[PDB]
């Protein structure tokens, strides 16, 4: 006879373990089990210590927060830290991106980021009278101000801008019916759009997704002077700590426990897990769209809510890290007008090559690596660039570097491109390499974007509890206002928990 | 009791109707039914007459053949024409692409195609010492010669090149394990690659697909001086005529008959179509990968051959046509050094804008439209460009223009870009517009490409009859040597038919 | 100093150019020069004087004199009456020749060197 539990939570990412923790506190007498199909808690948070670099943490998934905007993740870090020992405290460090000396290897030209404003004739993009001599940030924020006048006023919050975008029209059409790429193309040159792709480092951010959602999202990060923090001991400590709390409080976690499908019979969820049936009175799916899509053929209730599930598009992201006996990139700085050497050593170098983005990985205190065993985020790339790298394939953390080891041919092509980007013919050998392709099942993407014609403000409220008189719940980054962020996952966990507590 | 037939053929594209025609001739006493889920025969061949232009045919799908290379489609046109009346004959016309006066609007600069070889300083790409002053064709063919020495020798056929690629290695690795984009990146600059994307008109052709398959495929079209023919009365006449022949010969066609799934029980195929079960002793799926993927959840036999089905990737293609009261583009030609005017009027203009490719649509005799109601293939685009157009959405032929009508906002953005491309502030209003997005189910793509690490020469022979002692057959463009072509669909139909005739009993 | 290298194909022929009428002019006979230590590279003729246009082919990779010889030297660790193998070139010398040949011909990839031989005529007793 079948195992019977009160609350089944499927998905061991941050929203799943956060939800488990909250629900066990709210309902201490309920039998709550969280099921993860993979071999570890964390989902798209994957923190690994590089071999030979005990004071670094490579972030194959999520790596930083906007501490000034993202109140939920900042508050959760405090909620975790008030329970952890002094030894275990989560500590943040300042996370650099655009230092002026960093390289932009664009259309075969070696630029420094300061060339974008200081030497427009050198920038090999035919930018217009208004665009010329500006960063991608400046060009896109100004484009957004032309499209939604008043939106870039710095006195407004993300929430006030999201509201303005919900009521805004463009040539008589509601913003939620229009595409971000379509609208940007009305106000910037094709060359400004390509410059913004290339030098901004991302293909997926400027795609034709929902303009009403894209505009406030863009303004709060990639626009107005984004300020970031990283995690001394890895972002993944957040979900690992919440899992630990849930288990201390009498919750149960099952790893290697894939939900294969579920039926709703006799006012119960019948979950098929490892060819066994488990009965639960409530089911919470803490998982993105692709994870819901994979369950749909064996889960009749998901077949009833296709238009809700289909309201976002998964956006693959790819990261690969490489390590070296020395930070050889530091030799690709320059000599200033007073004869002082300016080292290349922190933040991001960009390129239109498939590498797209290279980070000089900081020490766990935020300081640059100036000597000894050092690390690149060799490539952080999206869009059509992922196919290039894919074709070359043949307290405590809970995953090792070795479990994500990169294949040799992929590493050799990375080494070739890093050399062309930095304009050197010799670099010390790669010692270690790891990678993650977040386009892979069950994730479908690193982030998920609202589709054109969707009203996010309706879908996000509906999909947390999508069928009336049915104890089915959904949470995570995918159907949030904070897409591409842990903040988004916590936002929808909070909306879902509020509904769950009102109903059950 | 369930309806019982001998041969079920599912898919009313070229390979399906060709297979139906051949099999009914071979087995006149068998009950052969062809099922098409859509409302018409043709699949990715969709020919429509524009309103106001009775002497034109817009090709929303396939539009031309390489008459010198593609012996199967040339022979099929003869096989069709030897049965058609003089009135109905299929007639071909010469189909232009690169005229030297045509525009390349690249990185904000207005070029003519002759600038690529005549004025390299004007071409806004930082091409290397060896690349500079050349077309994309020249750069990529030379890259391919560096990668597989001897392959571009003009004495070789596509078949001899495919063989060389099967035995070739690159740095000790078999070619079939390597990616086309990865290898091109070893021999051309990033700027030459982007120049080849932009000016060559296509994103999907230069993706990281199987190098062993991509190289000979590239050489036979986009490389060595590609020469093309169009169809006076539409490519779609080919599958329509074969359907007609099949029915005259006693074959049956059911339209609006979507196969929902099939089971194999008691040595029969049980086909679920419109909530009815039909029994068939042989089942032929004349349909691409995505169509097989959509059947897989309700078809246990397809679940057994996932690695075969998964051996290609669908490649979306998008086309939208616009019409005007006059061919306004002809005013965007130039005055030669002797004061003669050179009109812009035939072949293709290219851009890095989302339009990507614009064709000055020929009359049904191949001649340019020089006055009166005229047509563009306004945009023929692929890769990330399709998302841009998609987000703006809110003898006889057998489909109308109006069934594919384009929405206003899509048309207004096309008009904006056409104006920027041609460097004009005014054009006469669009009268009519039609489009097709071939990324949509059940097609998944306009073409399908062999994946890296696949041995095409094994999969193409295996997948036509993928389970031993099981009368399941597959044909079409998707698992062919001629991907992106009617030729490929006929190639695998012929491989499939040969296997079918060797294996199967001729009885009822 | 002379050093010869062989390849499965005459890859240099791909470093010609397209003339003003669209005809390809192959790089395939005589000498390419440089101020790099290679100094002189010959596209080695067949025994009838005709260029090698396909199959196993050979460069006089470097024919160099003066201070250039020290650069190559520091990388060291009918019938005819001597064999190629008796003058075999060491790997590190060959890898540096390959690097320079690539920079000279403006290519990032060439098929691997199959065989290499050299002679330094500054040596005793000459
Ligand atoms: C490359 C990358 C960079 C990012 N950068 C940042 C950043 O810097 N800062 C930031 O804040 N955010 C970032 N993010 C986003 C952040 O990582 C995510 O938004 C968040 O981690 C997702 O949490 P979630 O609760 O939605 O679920 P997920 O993390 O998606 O977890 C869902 C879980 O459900 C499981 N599952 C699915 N189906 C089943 C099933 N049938 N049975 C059992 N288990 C199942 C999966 O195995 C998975 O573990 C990044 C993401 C990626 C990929
Ligand atoms: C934009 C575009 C441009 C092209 N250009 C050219 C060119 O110039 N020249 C050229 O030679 N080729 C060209 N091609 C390719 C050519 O059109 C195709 O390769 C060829 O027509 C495909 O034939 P097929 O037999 O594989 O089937 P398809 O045409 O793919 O037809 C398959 C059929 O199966 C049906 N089907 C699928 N699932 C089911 C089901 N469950 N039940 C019932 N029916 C089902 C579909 O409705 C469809 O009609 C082009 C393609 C496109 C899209």
């Amino acid at each position: 006879e079948n195992e019977k539990i009160d609350i089944a939570i499927v998905g061991g990412g941050v929203s799943g373990v956060y939800s488990a923790w909250k629900l066990k506190t709210k309902y201490p007498n309920k039998k709550i089990v969280l099921f993860e199909g993979g071999d570890h808690i964390g989902g798209r948070l994957l923190s690994v210590i590089p071999p030979g670099i005990p004071n670094m943490v490579a972030e194959l998934g999520g790596m930083r927060i906007l501490e000034n905007t993202q109140k939920l993740i900042v508050k959760l870090i405090d909620d975790i830290n008030e329970k952890l020992s002094q030894e275990d405290q989560i500590e943040l460090y300042d996370f650099p991106v655009d230092q002026p000396q960093n390289i932009a290897y664009l259309r075969g030209e070696h630029l420094r980021l300061f060339d974008f404003t200081n030497d427009p004739d050198k920038v090999p993009y035919k930018l217009s009278f208004l665009e010329k001599g500006n960063t991608s940030g400046t060009i896109i924020v100004n484009a957004i101000e032309q499209l939604v006048p008043g939106i870039t006023n710095t006195d407004l919050t993300e929430e006030e801008r999201l509201k303005m975008c919900q009521e805004a029209t463009f040539e008589g059409a509601p913003l939620y019916t229009l595409g971000f790429w379509n609208l940007l193309y009305r106000v910037i040159s094709g060359e400004a759009y390509q410059f913004s792709i290339d030098s901004g480092g991302y293909n997926s951010t400027l795609v034709n997704w929902n303009a009403a959602d894209a505009i406030p999202w863009y303004l709060s990060d990639f626009g107005i002077k984004p300020v970031y923090k990283g995690f001394k001991n890895g972002f993944q400590q957040v979900p690992i700590s919440l899992a630990n709390f849930f288990e201390e409080d009498g919750g149960e976690i099952r790893l290697n426990a894939k939900l294969e499908g579920f039926e709703f019979k006799n006012n119960l969820f019948e979950l098929t897990i490892d060819g066994e049936i488990i009965e639960a009175t409530q089911l919470i799916l803490a998982m993105p769209r692709r994870s819901l899509d994979l369950l749909t053929n064996t889960s009749p209730k998901l077949q009833e809510i296709q238009s809700l599930i289909g309201s976002v598009t998964p956006r693959p992201l790819f990261k690969v890290f490489t390590t070296y006996s020395s930070p050889w990139w530091r030799n690709a700085g320059y000599t200033d007008s007073e004869g002082g050497y300016i080292p290349l050593q922190s933040g991001r170098t960009v390129t239109d090559l498939p590498i797209r983005q290279t980070y000089y990985w900081p020490k766990n205190n935020g300081q640059p690596s100036v000597s000894g065993e050092s690390m690149l985020l060799a490539s952080y790339d999206d869009g059509s660039n992922i196919g290039f790298w894919d074709g070359l394939r043949p307290k405590a953390l809970n995953q090792t570097w070795h479990q994500y080891k990169a294949p040799r041919k992929m590493v050799e092509e990375l080494s070739r491109q890093l050399k062309q980007i930095h304009d050197v013919d010799y670099t010390p050998a790669v010692k270690n390499a790891s990678f993650r392709d977040w386009g892979e099942d069950p994730f479908g993407g690193g982030w998920n974007s609202w589709n054109i014609g969707v009203k996010s403000w309706e879908v996000k409220e509906k999909i947390v509890h999508p069928i009336d008189n049915c104890s089915l719940y959904i949470c995570g980054e995918a159907y949030s206002d904070g897409q591409g962020w842990v903040e988004g996952a916590l936002q929808t966990a909070d909306i879902m928990l509020k509904k769950f507590i009102a109903v059950e």
